[PDB]
């Protein structure tokens, strides 16, 4: 059923998942000198090519195999575009490494054909609460704390290969490439997400959505009218006003994030995602780096008073192409980043989330029910989507934890 994953250090079932018990690898690591220096073998047509995702060119071209190909949906009516300075961003974190950045092209043509990335991530993955209990009750404590220790692991995305090459294998030969990569510098586990099934994910969330400019998202056919509506004179004027929005935040002191903030917004998030079991650990030039705002990109508030940073939400911009629409070309989307909230209730802090974001033009705020997010949900009028936000490790044996559980935000 899977001649590629069934060969990889990954569990295989769900039968092979309900027996793991503690965090700890799937293969025990060799060691840098037992991997092959060389290149992946790949066509003699082909060739790798490592992109500097720091040279503006560099990024606009990977920029625009992931326009043309990345993730659509099934009726082909949205396909992300990430944005140049959103690549930079996230794909150039303090500490990159970039040959992580693995790309295939043709070599008559020079044509890209394909990518995928890796990224640092520094991420508790010890055994989780629940089974550190039954861990406990055997009198089995010390396996279980084998690795509470954050470690310093890869983070995958922006895997594509491009639609001309498609069902051809081409994607198991980007992934062991960048195994090999991220192996030649001794780290030998990954975290990724999928909206797929694969074998076998740790942890499965849904989707959930908030809509900001409900009219444009009935016009795109992102959303409809529901039923309930249409026993109104004017169902849209009902739905509009439905999910109507205040023109500015609510809360006192409430102003964008600066560098002077980056100590105190770092303690807050990290004492808040210690009550996580899979969470990042960030350093302060981490906090800046994905924190602090960036035009276009990403958005973090704090709230202030007296001279106190108490609270903080963040989020980041995703826009969609909307494929054959004469009057709207994109779908601006804002997704909910990290959060921390010490002086008001979480709902509280996000309605500014959805404020700042409709007042900025987003029409429409997503999140997956990882962190707290289901604790402001019916408040806030957010509604599940369809499908499933899927977390994977590779080379890591892992217990199915429940999504309020994971505090990892993947871009
Ligand atoms: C220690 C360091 C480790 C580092 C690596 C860690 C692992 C990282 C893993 C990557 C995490 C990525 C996280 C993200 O970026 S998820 C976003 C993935 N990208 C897209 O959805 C963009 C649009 N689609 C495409 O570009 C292609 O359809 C892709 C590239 C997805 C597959 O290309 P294609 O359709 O032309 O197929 P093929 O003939 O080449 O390959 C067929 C094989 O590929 C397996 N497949 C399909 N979809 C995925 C998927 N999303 N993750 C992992 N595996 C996937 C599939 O089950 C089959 O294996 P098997 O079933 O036969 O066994
Ligand atoms: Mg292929």
């Amino acid at each position: 059923a899977h001649a590629f994953w069934s060969t990889q250090p990954v569990p295989q079932t769900e039968d092979e998942t309900e027996k793991i018990v503690f965090a700890g690898p799937m293969d025990e690591p060799k060691t840098v000198a037992d991997i092959p220096e060389e290149p992946y073998p790949i066509a003699s047509t082909f060739e790798w090519w490592t992109p500097n995702m720091e040279a503006a060119d560099d990024i606009h071209a990977i920029y625009e195999l992931l326009r043309d190909n990345y993730v659509e949906d099934d009726d082909s009516m949205f396909r992300f575009n990430y944005s140049e300075e959103f690549l930079q961003w996230a794909l150039c974190p303090p500490n990159y490494i970039p040959d992580w950045h693995v790309a295939v092209r043709r070599k008559a043509d020079k044509k890209l054909l394909a990518f995928i990335a890796g990224v640092p991530v520094t991420l508790r993955m010890g055994t989780p609460k629940y089974m550190k209990v039954k861990a406990q009750e055997k009198g089995e404590g010390e396996e279980a704390a084998k690795y509470d220790e954050p470690r310093h692991i890869c983070e995958i995305n922006f895997l594509c290969v491009h639609k001309q090459l498609r069902e051809k294998r081409l994607a198991p030969i980007l992934i062991k490439e960048a195994t090999r990569r991220v192996n030649r510098t001794n780290v030998w586990q990954a975290v990724y997400t999928a909206g797929v099934l694969l074998p076998t994910p740790y942890a499965s969330g849904q989707y959930f959505h908030r809509s900001l400019n409900p009219e444009k998202l009935v016009e795109i056919r992102f959303s409809g009218i529901p039923a309930q509506y249409q026993k109104f004179q004017n169902p849209m004027a009902m739905l509009k006003r439905n999910y109507q929005l205040p023109s500015a935040p609510k809360n006192s002191g409430l102003r964008e994030m600066k560098p002077s903030d980056v100590p105190q917004v770092r303690r807050i998030l990290m004492n808040y995602l210690d009550s996580f079991d899979v969470g990042p650990v960030f350093s302060d030039a981490e906090i800046s780096h994905y924190l602090l705002p960036r035009d276009g990109v990403v958005f973090t508030y704090v709230v202030e008073n007296d001279k106190k940073v108490t609270d903080f939400f963040s989020f980041y911009r995703i826009p969609s192409t909307v494929i054959g629409n004469s009057n709207y070309n994109l779908l601006n989307a804002a997704y909910v980043h990290y959060y921390a909230a010490t002086s008001i209730p979480l709902h509280q802090l996000i309605l500014d989330l959805l404020i700042v974001a409709h007042s900025r033009g987003f029409d429409v705020c997503n999140m997956v029910e990882i962190l707290d997010n289901r604790s402001f949900v019916e408040q806030l009028k957010f509604g599940a989507g369809d499908g499933h936000l899927r977390y994977y490790f590779y080379n890591w044996a892992y217990p199915k934890i429940k999504p309020s559980q994971v505090a990892l935000v993947m871009l």
